[PDB]
RNA sequence: GGAAACCUGAUCAUGUAGAUCGAAUGGACUCUAAAUCCGUUCAGCCGGGUUAGAUUCCCGGGGUUUCCGC
């Protein structure tokens, strides 16, 4: 609530895109105000770690769209995103 | 010094999962090319309020533009 991206993703270990798809974090790491973010089906992202982002907003929600495949998130993590 | 408008990839929009463009990446296709297409990814300048809920409304800071000032 109104905390910074990377404790959300750090509570979490997940993440939602802009298309409403969640990814499992593989790896993150964070350096001045950015944060680099690696998932498990590889994509590497580089983000601001804002409190007022869309990734930000998007954490902070109780729906999503669809899971990655190639993350193979599990139901116990999936449901450990929608019960924050 | 003061006032108003806007806000960081671009333009626009916006209290109830923003959109379009652009870029990165994988694939299809192709001649291991071009063109074309698809999948995936990228946002709210900062800090507080109000609210069920905030990029959106209020206050403050900062920046830009314009206007009024010894
Ligand atoms: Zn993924």
């Amino acid at each position: 609530n109104n905390k910074p991206l990377n404790t959300l993703i750090s509570a979490t270990g997940l993440w939602m895109s802009r298309t409403g798809t969640i990814h499992k974090i593989k790896h993150h790491e964070v350096s001045r105000s950015k944060i680099y973010i690696e998932m498990a089906c590889g994509d590497h992202l580089v983000v601001n770690n804002s409190r007022s982002s869309r990734p930000a907003r998007a954490l902070r929600y109780h729906k999503y769209r669809k899971t990655c495949k190639r993350c193979r998130v599990s139901d116990e993590d999936l449901n450990k995103f929608l019960t924050k």
